[PDB]
């Protein structure tokens, strides 16, 4: 399965993680779970070229 990346641009907490999934929509569920539970949710952007989501708090 394709690999999707998550870049977390938090005010204090910053990092990156990945998940493998059938498509970006499916991967995004994991990433939303992650950002929400870690209190670093914010504005989302998706880049199809790099299969990367960025969330900026």
């Amino acid at each position: 399965m394709d690999t999707y990346k998550l870049i977390l641009n938090g005010k204090t907490l910053k990092g990156e993680t990945t998940t493998e999934a059938v498509d970006a929509a499916t991967a995004e569920k994991v990433f939303k779970q992650y950002a929400n539970e870690h209190g670093v949710d914010g504005e989302w952007t998706y880049d199809p070229e790099t299969k990367t989501f960025t969330v900026t708090e």
